[PDB]
């Protein structure tokens, strides 16, 4: 009904399908495209409910802020009472942790950890970006590792998880150097506020480390030639982007570099799928 769409509006059903597809992606790579409908269904829904829980627990803590910032949303627009939402988040979470027991121990561990981070980020680490950047980096990388841990060969997914964590956390800092003026006025603590271009040296450091781990699926004789070529074009571009921002550390370059890194991050994800297709 019309009341149902309000609940689908709260959980952000599109964003959840997106994270769940990211979950199945990790499962495909790990099983080498050898799918089991029963394991595929658990992976799609554990990621869906944990994501639905994160999205719901965020709207609860941001109700006082969304009465200004983002109005017309289910909670600040009276559509759902605060207690209706609180009861709902408990249910979505119980499903996420129970369904993961049916995958294995590691899947339950990743689910519990995601859940703790999702609550802590929504509660306090959202406007304290030094810890909050890592939370976004880890939570993004973890959706692949989820499906990956359900598979027979998790080694290529572990490289994908680590590389995602490092390049997203790094990009988050580059993003906070572009957002420095709006952050300071809002009373938000970030690395480019606490330090100068020094934060952009640490941003470079993660981008570099991820680039060192990236040729490992080839080195470990897991992925083929196509992976190695795709990763070589991107590894060079990743370091080139960072080198340009260190040259001109201003708002405009931080903006352009942030956009480019989003592209060459997708080309790397594609490279992992292409590498897995070639069995």
């Amino acid at each position: 009904m019309e009341k149902l769409k309000t609940y689908l509006e709260l959980i952000r059903v599109k964003n959840c399908i997106t994270a769940s597809i990211g979950g199945i992606i990790g499962y495909l790579i790990s099983s080498n495209f050898e799918i089991d409908i029963l394991k595929s269904l658990l992976v799609f829904f554990v990621v869906f409910f944990v994501c639905a829980y994160g999205n719901v627990i965020n709207d609860i803590f941001d109700i006082e802020i969304d009465r200004i910032n983002k109005p017309s949303r289910p909670l600040p627009s009276g559509k759902i009472k605060l207690n209706e939402a609180k009861k709902f988040s408990a249910i979505l979470l119980i499903l996420g942790l129970v369904l993961s027991l049916f995958i294995n121990i590691y899947a339950l561990i990743i689910a519990v950890i995601n859940a703790l981070f999702l609550y802590l980020y929504a509660k306090k680490y959202k406007k304290y970006k030094p810890i909050g950047n890592f939370i976004i980096g880890y939570l993004t990388g973890s959706v692949f590792l989820f499906g990956g841990v359900a598979g027979k060969n998790v080694m290529p997914v572990v490289i994908l998880f680590l590389c995602s964590l490092l390049s997203i956390w790094g990009r988050e800092i580059v993003k906070d150097f572009e957002d420095m003026e709006g952050d300071k006025k809002e009373g938000v603590i970030s690395l480019p506020i606490k330090y100068g271009k020094k934060s952009l040296y640490f941003a470079t450091f993660l981008v570099v480390l991820a680039v060192i781990l990236s040729p490992l699926p080839y080195i470990l004789k897991i992925f083929g030639i196509w992976y190695l070529i795709l990763i070589a074009i991107c590894d060079i571009l990743f370091i080139y982007a960072m080198a340009l921002l260190l040259k001109e550390p201003n708002k405009e370059t931080a903006s352009k570099v942030s956009k480019f890194l989003k592209i060459i991050m997708n080309i790397v994800l594609l490279a992992f799928i292409v590498g897995a297709i070639k069995l």
